[PDB]
């Protein structure tokens, strides 16, 4: 017909409390209908307070399934180049809230001791650690050709959708914005979003591939940018407008406010 169609699982949520119990749910759901000899699975974490929760949650409910049974192992969608017990860190927040009981083969942190071996992080020491995280990336998971580069296949990439319609640290304007052969990529934020630092960050093209996608969004706030993936025609589009080339499994977890304009 006359538009590409772009149909995700969508599950819209009463109370904005309610998305990390939905998320884990999903991610316990992909973990066991994965054959026990293909664990552990790939994930690839986001950063911020819903993330947070969700990590805690798997931590109270399901600790059992993911230190004991080797469930999963731990990467990041992105990481901010700050040191990795600084407040900014996803790690340290991912840390603190789950991965402090993780076998230490299963957590595959960004390595920035870039930081504080220089005085300002630049973009060629983004850079570095972007190829460094690359490699192990490989190393751990391997790589495959795709549409036709080698990529590795991430099994879950959890997202978090921003206010200005960024996701990971994938920002217009970035090294990243586009990237459609490296895995990893680096991104400054834009003018209206902190903190100010560097970010190693996962591709498009590696999102595009992950056989699972899991984009957790809330706030009226984000209703306009939300719409510019979903609506087939915008006039303008925020930067996560990629998501619709995704390969694999999407589903987007939304509360009830980001939602007012979707047929749900």
């Amino acid at each position: 017909h006359h538009h590409m169609s772009f149909k995700p699982k969508i599950i819209v949520c009463g109370s904005p409390a309610e998305l990390s119990g939905v998320a884990c749910k999903k991610i316990v759901e992909i973990i066991h209908a994965s054959e026990r000899t293909n664990w552990p699975l790939s994930i690839a974490l986001s950063g911020g307070s819903t993330p947070k929760m969700l990590y805690s949650l798997l931590h109270e409910e399901h600790l059992h399934l993911l230190k004991e049974e080797r469930a999963l192992r731990f990467f990041f969608g992105d990481e901010r180049l700050v040191p990795a017990d600084a407040a900014e860190s996803n790690y340290n927040m991912a840390r603190q809230a789950l991965l402090r009981d993780i076998p230490e083969d299963l957590v595959v942190p960004v390595d920035v001791g870039c930081v504080g071996k220089v005085s300002k992080v630049a973009c060629n020491d983004a850079v570095k650690s972007a190829d460094a995280y690359e490699k192990k990336i490989a190393l751990l998971l391997g790589t495959q050709k795709v549409e036709g580069a080698e990529i590795p296949v991430f099994d879950i990439v959890l997202l978090g959708l921003g206010s200005d319609g960024h996701t990971a640290s994938i920002f217009h304007g970035s090294q990243a914005e586009s990237e459609m052969h490296r895995a990893v990529s680096v991104g400054f934020p834009s003018p209206t979003m902190s903190p100010k630092v560097w970010r190693v960050t996962l591709t498009p093209i590696t999102i595009i591939h992950a056989r699972h996608v899991i984009l957790l969004a809330t706030g009226k706030e984000k209703k306009c940018v939300l719409n510019g993936i979903i609506a087939d025609t915008p006039t303008e589009v925020p930067v996560s407008r990629f998501l619709r080339n995704c390969k694999g499994d999407v589903t987007f977890i939304l509360d009830k406010e980001i939602a007012e304009n979707l047929t749900c």
